[PDB]
């Protein structure tokens, strides 16, 4: 009951019983909560409430100061002071933002702006209120029941009545009983289990967890030194690594850097390479995803020493890790770790991946558990940011998307990535001007394999889920005719259009938001849809920019047909 203002840091006792987090206010603030919002009830050692018997007043604005303990105006003595008196409310030591961050539902992208235009201390208010109201809303979908089991890849479900049933996407992780995490993909629905139980009828919850509370700034306060500090540089660095020289002295003149890292233009190898140029820096990799950790390791495996290197996992092991280094290591000069699993530890060094994949909570996360000399926040806000479950209306630009992307947007990354090493031409050209304001440049020459085609289709829905057969058909048409295609991986903003695909075609299938951060000779996309979703220009960036050779777009949108500067097909 003893803490400081979250609002002007005073000192006091008061916290508001009616936000979620229950924070500390001082009684300056506490007034305008109170007094702006429906938020009524004041927290300290005691309750603040009528101590009068059978008295439900709990309003601040209707209780008094009589004797020592609280009464309401029924009940209070002759002499007796208003609580809520003198825009102050009674406590020791005697703010719209603040009130729609604790009002607010998290579904109007309104609420994830204001949450990081705000102060740092709302910032971080923002963050857990936001986790607390999407943990707490978890716990009100559907429960599974397995009707029969087919096979060891497929079952059959019954899903409990009165409460919605939860989409069927990775995204949309379960936990099974514990007979392990699972997740489902939309009669017959395929099952996946984290072990190999066979999954029995009669067994049967959404993965849920609890919020701790936070502590660390999104951001530590910038320091800008006169020289390297903290750091030894070498002076025979590869020259693979020779044009990242004056960028890796900016991150030792410096406390955070950013860098925008278009698709292709080698964050990775900027990544090993710091350690390259800083041989005796201990250096703490970490990302949100798996995925990013494991490319990270798999890109220190050849530039650095195996011995010196750690790969840390949780406990709770869902997916596959990288199994070439040291697992659970903290001690090893390199440490490959995701942000959930970081240990509370030193570097001189911590370099955060896939930034635009970060929340402002992870941010805190990182910035608690990990002190170091410098932090470097790797990434691109042109791509894909992470899934904001409870956000239903409006669209999230870049600059909302966490801190550091809002820096990057605003006052420009520190260092910027602009030649283009995967993509043929024809893509570099497309996204540079769609995202990059034609500053990402192409390396390679135009391939001659990137067509397009506008071919709206018919959309099906499986529940919410897209579906476009013909253009399904229509990429059959073209395997038959270009078979080096064969090989393709088929790309669609929908997992269940994803699904028809793999029946009809046979092909490896993605949807964009999984494919980030990967990389393939040939790709096929269908838009599928003419949506907000399927449009999003963060999405098809993402999506164009994976292809390395060719690829094939089956448009739905004439605006991103049209900027596609590939060869039409026509059938
Ligand atoms: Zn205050
Ligand atoms: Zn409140
Ligand atoms: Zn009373």
């Amino acid at each position: 009951a003893v803490g400081a203002c979250v609002l002007c840091n005073s000192q006091t006792s008061l916290r508001c019983g009616a936000c979620i987090r229950r924070p500390f206010l001082c009684c300056k603030c506490c007034y305008d909560h109170v007094i702006s919002t429906s938020h009524k009830l004041v927290l300290s050692v005691n309750p603040y409430v009528c101590n009068a018997p059978g008295c439900d007043v709990t309003d601040v604005t209707q209780l008094y100061l009589g004797g020592m303990s609280y009464y309401c105006k029924s009940h209070k003595p002759p002499i007796s002071f208003p609580l809520c008196a003198n825009g102050q409310v009674f406590g020791l030591y005697k703010v719209t933002d603040f009130n729609a961050i604790a009002t607010c539902d998290w579904t109007n992208a309104g609420d994830y702006i204001l949450a990081n235009t705000c102060t740092e201390r709302l910032k971080l208010f923002a963050a857990e209120t936001l986790k607390a109201t999407e943990e707490t809303f978890k716990l009100s979908y559907g429960i599974a029941t397995v009707r029969e089991v087919l096979s060891d890849r497929e079952l059959h479900l019954s899903w409990e009545v009165g409460k919605p049933r939860p989409p069927l996407n990775r995204n949309y992780v379960f936990t099974g009983y514990q007979i392990g995490e699972y997740t489902f993909e939309k009669d017959a629905v395929v099952y996946r289990g984290t072990t190999t139980y066979k999954l029995n009828v009669g067994d049967y919850v959404l993965t849920s967890h609890t919020v701790m509370p936070l502590s660390a700034p999104t951001l530590v306060p910038q320091e800008h030194y006169v020289r390297i500090t903290g750091l030894y540089p070498t002076l025979n660095i590869s020259d693979e690594f020779s044009s990242n020289v004056a960028n890796y002295q900016k991150v030792g003149m410096q406390k955070y850097s950013t860098l925008q890292g278009p698709p292709g233009t080698g964050k990775s190898h900027f990544a090993i390479g710091l350690a390259l140029y800083y041989p005796s820096a201990r250096i703490v990799y970490t990302a949100c995803s798996h995925a990013a950790v494991d490319a990270l390791c798999e890109k220190a495996l050849k530039y650095l020493p195996i011995d010196k290197c750690s790969r840390i996992i949780p406990a709770r092991a869902r997916v596959e890790c990288f199994d070439k280094f040291k697992v659970n290591s903290t001690l090893e000069q390199y440490v490959f770790c995701t942000v959930n699993a970081l240990p509370e530890t030193t570097a001189d060094i911590v370099v955060f991946d896939e930034i635009s994949m970060a929340t402002n909570y992870d941010l805190s996360v990182v910035n608690a558990r990990l002190r170091a000399k410098h932090y470097v926040y790797i990434g691109d806000p042109a791509q894909l940011p992470a899934p904001r479950t409870l956000l239903t209306k409006g669209t999230l630009e870049p600059e909302y998307f966490n801190s550091v992307c809002r820096l990057m947007k605003t006052i420009g990354p520190d260092m910027f990535l602009g030649t283009c090493r995967r993509c043929p031409a024809e893509i570099v050209d497309t996204v540079s001007a769609l995202v990059y304001d034609n500053k990402l440049k192409a390396h390679k020459d135009k391939s001659a394999q990137c067509f397009k085609m506008f071919y709206k289709g018919v959309i099906t829905h499986d529940v919410s889920s897209a579906i476009n057969r013909p253009q399904i058909g229509v990429v059959r048409e073209f395997l038959t005719r270009n078979p080096a295609w064969r090989k393709a991986v088929f790309i669609s903003p929908y997992n269940s259009q994803n699904a028809v695909a793999s029946k009809i075609l046979g092909l490896p299938t993605q949807t964009v938001d999984s494919s980030q951060g990967s990389e393939y000779d040939y790709v096929i996309f269908t838009q599928t849809t003419e949506t907000a979703h399927s449009c999003n220009v963060n999405r098809f960036n993402v999506a164009i920019t994976r292809a390395k050779v060719g690829i094939l777009c089956i448009m739905s949108d004439r605006d991103l047909y049209d900027k596609l500067q590939f060869t039409s097909l026509e059938i």
